[PDB]
């Protein structure tokens, strides 16, 4: 016998966040969960899995990366519930 | 016999957050979870898995990165809850 | 018998996290769980597996990296609730 | 038989951070568990796991790296809870 | 029989960290646990398994590292609660 038993009874007036996960039994991948409550905001990737035999006799090869430049971010709440409270951006 | 209870009986107004997981019984993977409540904020790779033999005979390479510049971040409440507060970001 | 009892009653607003984990019975891995409650701010990498037999004979690189720049990451709270207060970013 | 009780009754408002774990019974690794409440910050990794048989025979390489610039990192409160308190941060 | 037993009752405000673990039974690992309350500010490393049988025969190489720069950190509370307080940064 399992059982679970969450938040039976609730009186007035929450915030809340609820995860339940139960489990009972070149690349390769099996039987996987990816992403619960995931965040992802900047992210770069170059070069991946060109193939089996690439560039194999005589290469030549020039390989430069810039990065610049004027960028801003702002977030005021992130992932987090509030009640009777006050939030405020200003600029 | 298996038995898990968590927050039975509530009378106000709380901020919560829960998560609960149970478990009975060139790359290879199998049987895995990934990823909760994950954050990533700036994440950067290059060269990764190009295959089974690259560059085998008389290469010539050449390999640069350059990173820079004006860039700006800015979080006030980031993975955790409040009530009853205040939260603001002036500029 | 296996039990585990958490936070009955509760009277009042509070700010919690909770976090449950029962387990009970090139590269490989079997078997596993990764980021529960997981943070990452600024990470690098450049060069990651790149195959069985790679610049055999006769190779001739040349790798560089540089890293500069003005750059800014301002945080108030992390990972912290708090019930009852003040929090404030002036610029 | 195996228990386990924490908080049973709380009358009031605290900020709490709980945490349970319970285990009955080129690279590998099997039956791990990795990051509960883990923060890592600035991380930088340049080489690893490259492959079987690389320069084998007769090569030349050149390796240099340079790391400088301008940062600034700034944190009022991590992984501390607070209840009735102020926190500022001014500039 | 095992039992563990905290914090029955509570009355007031308090700020608390729990943490309890129960346990009842090139590179190889087994049945390991990582990283519970774990901070990580500034971690370098440049060269780790290349493989099995690198540069063998006849080989040059060079290897030079320059770490340097203007960088600032500044922390005002890390890993501890507190109640009833004031916390300030100011530059």
């Amino acid at each position: 016998p399992l059982m679970v038993k969450v938040l039976d009874a609730v009186r007035g007036s929450p915030a809340i966040n609820v995860a339940v996960h139960v489990f009972r039994k070149l690349t390769t991948e099996e039987e996987f969960v990816e992403g619960i409550y995931k965040v992802e905001i900047d992210t770069k990737s170059y070069w991946k899995a060109l193939g089996i035999s690439p560039f194999h006799e005589h290469a030549e090869v020039v390989f430069t990366a810039n990065d610049s430049g004027p960028r801003r971010y702002t977030i005021a709440a992130l992932l987090s519930p509030y009640s009777y409270s006050t939030t405020a951006v200003v600029t």
